[PDB]
């Protein structure tokens, strides 16, 4: 029943459309490394690269997690495409885990022998944070998902935390905190146990997945005229007067809504673009401030667009970008734009402003029979009465979720890199291997330096649903898909190479089908 | 409640997708001439533009048709992207059809004055034929039809066909039939009346609108070796060799299934392809005979495909060939590539033998010491026991359904045009007006040759149910969609122009999703 000889799970790995339904199930194969050979470190650092920003204090643990927070981790690229192309919006409604089949390794090395063995009476500890109590780390942007490809086999990432530090150094505060995570109650499992958890999503609106049909100031009908009258000009005399805003003039005429917030970053010109020679481009990045440090901000807040449709032109600093491939802990490399998933978000520039251009003007001045009327231009504008604008895409590659900040007050909270804002969001599930002594002769008061290296390896399977929302229009013409488009291909995208690498040659967002404000 | 000033019907054009069912409705205002003047005429033609094949005998009549029989008659350019994007096939599960507001129109000429009144007390008759007593005209790819975009008011067909004639002659036969449409019973409808069939589809087979995902010849598996041998050659002596045959050697290796039939067709180079000058073209087309006259098939029978991929050749004699635009009668002028919907049968070439060339060879003779083994290609073949084709694509340009020979026998009934083809099709609707003689004071035994002359005018709406095939796949990357594409557009595609004339630069088939064999 329970045992060596037999397994404790299967290999589920589908997705079922039914209605306004969707489940994707997928399983990977993990591995476990014995972290900080089962210490807790202090890990902290200084000003690096010219920035006190860089300076922290915190803890690296013993412990690992799973996390399941990209798309590409619970979607196909043909089921994604099957979403994006039908339906107007989505939302996560469940979710539950299962890790299964788990095999503890010990390894041991004479004379650079290296032999492997399997320990049978070893054991592995899982525990879910339900109430929210540890840092947690996984909404930002960070890696370790399970892959996008399921025959790869991935190790979990080390679990770690920075807490406050002191006058932007490496020293602590009086309120920098130490989390135990061994004072959870966890759950032991040798090879023939399993483990399995079930959460339900709160409520949270649909990612909106479809592009704007018509203009935020274009709305009006252009056969006929206002009924308001604008102020145009005054006579010879201080006189004023006034013209009727006619038909299709849409520069004069009347708004009720207004488009959302802005700041303004720098835009640079991708491919032909000429640019600039030998910029350094850290001085000049977008930045705020907190405890007396400077921080650049990579995604800017909602409500830009990075690109204006066909130019050339890209934020860069409103952008997400991605690598076509995944990099080595710690490269120092640089990349060009080939080796770059630069995504796009000019499917919101009718609703949307252009982040690398000013966002209006505004009177400077009180004019006079003696001083003429001035204006000026201003580089940011921020959340103002009226305002409408589209929340970042989602892509296949980027991430599913954020847990809000908790504080006293928030505004509006959409995650800036993308996806849904949770205030209670998936828990972090956490794994390590317990300790098993090496030979220990005499008695010591000091703790027990000396284990077993081992490792362990398992499956783990991760079960969404998720609501859909269908596409309910009037458009007579054809709309655009997501197709598999190629001239001349090499190799098809999306599928192993002749070595066994997995390729994706481009990113993937939600917004296709179109509709009309 | 029946009466002048109550309308009979409402407008119902809409499309609901509701699971496996999908039904559109579509209704369009039509106008009937009162076509003859009420008279039966005998029309023949003798041998024109140089081919006996071209002279007929037959009739012509008052009455004049409702014709359904094209796509888009039916289906709007986003529903058909809809459809094809996301199902493996489909077919038509029942239809009806209701006839509304009719209104006759009298129309007076004195001194060039052409007063047009309405006649409220006249009548128009209205039969369907459900017995498949009549000719059946409609499944021949004629004009005549619903239009495409639903504002358009169109006219109706007048209803005529050719009888036998007599030794490739206008002359008749003793077995030329004479049909009067008046010795049907028919339903009379005046201003309040109307007029509602129903009718239910015979049972089909889907429509499989997929691609093939594997060649016909290659479905071996490239890794393992076949346990057949071959007979390679033979050595000094003439002792016969063999070889076994290899992994992926797909020239060589034995195959359980075959191309479908062919013939050959003269392959023509469209854009950059060279070709030929000043080139005559209808003594070298394809033909077949018929009583001792030689008809040219403009489409051929199934089982080849017209283009091969993304070369320049096309067979067009294998082609559907469309106008961009609806034309005038009797139009002789020359037309361009430009001015032409030139449709491709290339998604089926993996099952599918390309039209322009050969289909193989086979031994000529019986070698010998003395003689040396030969062979000799072959320009057409046919049928063949484990021969698997793909079906005409359909297009939403193109026609739905075709009526069955009635005869004794035939073989693999799916029409060469393309769509359904069907022993009991959606019967003829026929319409007419009611004459009312004009001003007689005497009597005569001739008939009244002296009418008012009038129209009417009405709409009419269609409700067909489908029948679809969902589409279940493992394939892991995207597929091929049909997407709204165009670099640089002046206009949009599939909408009323500037001056209000309805533009469709392009054909759509149903076949993007790709399937294995």
């Amino acid at each position: 029943a329970d045992g060596v000889g037999n397994a404790s799970g299967d290999w589920h790995c589908d997705s079922t459309w039914m209605g306004d339904r969707v489940v994707t199930k997928s399983t990977r194969t993990w591995v476990l490394p014995s972290y900080n050979n089962h210490q807790y470190r202090e890990i902290k650092s200084g000003s690096v690269d010219g920035s006190n920003a860089n300076a922290y204090f915190g803890y690296s643990t013993p412990w690992g997690y799973f996390d399941f927070n990209r798309f590409h981790s619970h979607w196909s690229p043909r089921d994604w495409q099957r979403l994006i192309n039908n339906y107007w919006g989505f939302r996560p409604r469940s979710l539950r885990v299962k890790i299964f089949n788990i095999q503890v390794k010990e390894v041991t090395v004479q004379d650079s022998t290296t032999t492997i063995a399997n320990n049978l009476t070893s054991t592995v500890q899982v525990f879910t944070d339900d109430d929210y109590q540890l840092p947690y780390v996984v909404g930002n942007g960070t890696e370790g998902c399970l892959p996008a490809f399921p025959p790869q086999v991935f190790t979990l990432p080390q679990y770690g935390y920075a807490t406050l530090n002191r006058d932007n150094t490496e020293n602590p505060t009086e309120r920098s905190s130490f989390f135990c995570l061994e004072y959870f109650p966890s759950k032991m499992l040798r090879t023939g146990n399993n483990f399995e958890f079930t959460y339900n999503f709160e409520e949270v609106p649909f990612h909106s997945s479809f592009a704007p049909s018509q203009n935020l100031f274009k709305l009006a009908n252009p056969l006929v005229d206002q009924y308001l009258y604008r102020f145009v000009s005054t006579n010879n005399t201080g006189g004023v007067q006034f013209n009727k805003n006619l038909a299709g003039r849409y520069a004069n005429t009347y708004k009720n809504w207004f488009p959302g917030p802005m700041g303004r970053t720098q835009g640079w010109n991708l491919g032909s673009g000429v640019n600039r020679a030998s910029v350094s481009a850290f001085a000049t990045t977008n930045r705020m401030e907190l405890e007396g440090a400077s921080y650049q901000v990579p995604p800017q807040p909602n409500g830009m667009t990075n690109n204006l449709q066909g130019s050339n032109t890209y934020a860069l600093e409103n952008t997400m970008i991605f690598n076509s491939q995944p990099a080595n802990p710690g490269t120092t490399a640089t990349y060009l734009e080939g080796n770059m998933l630069i995504t796009s978000e000019s499917e919101t520039q009718p609703v949307n402003r252009v982040a690398y251009n000013v966002g209006g003007q505004m009177a400077t001045n009180n004019q006079s029979s003696t001083t003429a009327p001035a204006t000026g231009t201003y580089n940011l504008q921020e959340i103002v009465p009226g305002s409408v604008w589209m929340e970042r895409d989602v892509y296949l590659q980027g991430p599913i979720w954020a847990k809000i900040p908790e504080t006293g007050a928030h505004f509006h909270p959409s995650p800036a890199m993308g996806g849904f804002g949770l205030k209670h969001p998936p828990p972090m599930m956490l794994i390590k291997n317990t300790p098993v002594p090496g030979n220990i002769t005499s008695f010591s008061d000091v703790p027990v330096s000396s284990f077993i290296t081992q490792y362990s390896t398992g499956q783990v399977t991760v079960e969404m649903e998720w609501e859909l929302k269908k596409e309910n229009s009037k458009r007579w013409n054809p709309e655009i898909q997501y197709t598999n488009n190629y001239n001349d291909p090499q190799f098809v995208d999306f599928a192993p190479d002749s070595t066994g690498e997995y390729r994706t040659t481009r990113p993937i967002g939600t917004r296709y089908l179109t509709r009309p404000l």
